[PDB]
């Protein structure tokens, strides 16, 4: 576990409908991450620079764009996926290996509720990343 | 206080929920104990050879019983106690009188909740046990 | 340097709060000096007869007086600073000028995270304030 992290520019793109994954399910998720975060000592300084919903692999390379260009010192997007689908693979082709952006994807079920056994889990996977 | 302790093998054992203590807890609760026992001339360095949840005092024996087998040169388990427990005797029974195994029980609220006071007190215990 | 330095009847008053300065860093600290001193021939001997924590210059004269008054002999106050401080003007104060009590101040830094480098320093401080006075 890396100490001194601190997550002061992120974004979330929730690619899962809103429909299923509401802004209340999306804020609430937030403040529950931060709250963990900072728990560990890996604290999550503000609310997410950007928050939106997103359709498709083809809307993955014009966001992240869209995110380079538009919020200096990015360090992290958060990315709420619906199941198993085709836009997990195109956030990594175009995070790892086009823009070099970190991301980190979660499942939209544990974003509908949350645990603290997955809010674990997914700090821990950002510390791993960012550290 | 005694000099020249080093903690090279050692085993986390937490007996309290996972749902309440989760592994990110457990880990930023291990970087904070590595950091003030070495700072204090202590040091339990690296990470632990062993890291699994338990519920309930008959698990006690099973899993001290394999710690014993399993890893040679153990010489701590670090037992998280989630609070006024049977679990207590049990471990103290076991490791003390059964199987000969150096133990350090810790109170789940302090491993959620670290503070350098309870670090320091774990400390304390810790050395004059390895002492 | 003074050879033939015993050092028997000691205080810690720490100034820095204990979240700061922990008992296992008090702890560790004591044990860490104790054996340098020794090797170094002015060993300063046993556990303190005295070791708590304060907060605040209101806090030093009243202390002070009451070492003084409790702990015959006493030959040394360690006083734990956490930087700079209003606490340190006033323990010079009172034990130069008020109640003439020998004290050594250190920072809560090198109490924190001991090195030889730094015991050394204080040892070497240590000496010369003590060495060759009654
Ligand atoms: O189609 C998918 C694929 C993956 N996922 C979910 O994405 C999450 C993994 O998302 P990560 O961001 O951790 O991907 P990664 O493993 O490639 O990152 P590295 O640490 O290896 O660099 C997991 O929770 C998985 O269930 C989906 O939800 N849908
Ligand atoms: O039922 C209990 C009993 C004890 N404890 C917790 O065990 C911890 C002590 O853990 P120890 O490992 O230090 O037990 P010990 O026998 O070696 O030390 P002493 O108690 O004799 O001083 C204490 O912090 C206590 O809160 C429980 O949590 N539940
Ligand atoms: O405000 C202060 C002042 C001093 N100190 C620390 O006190 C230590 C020295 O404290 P001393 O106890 O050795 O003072 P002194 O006899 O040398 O008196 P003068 O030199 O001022 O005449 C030094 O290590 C310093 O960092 C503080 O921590 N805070």
């Amino acid at each position: 576990f890396h100490t001194g992290i601190e997550i002061k520019v992120w974004a979330i793109a929730c690619f899962a409908p809103q429909r299923q994954c509401t802004e209340v399910h999306l804020k609430s998720f937030t403040e529950q991450l931060r709250k963990i975060s900072r728990d560990a000592g890996m604290p999550i300084q503000g609310q997410p620079c950007f928050c939106k919903y997103a359709q498709g692999a083809d809307s993955v390379e014009p966001m992240f764009r869209h995110l380079k260009n538009t919020y200096a010192g990015l360090q992290l997007v958060v990315v709420i996926l619906p199941g198993k689908t085709p836009v997990y693979a195109e956030v990594k082709r175009v995070g790892d290996t086009v823009l070099g952006m970190a991301t980190q994807c979660v499942q939209m079920k544990n974003v509908q509720r949350t645990t603290p056994q997955t809010l674990s889990n997914l700090c821990l996977k950002i510390n791993v990343k960012l550290g």
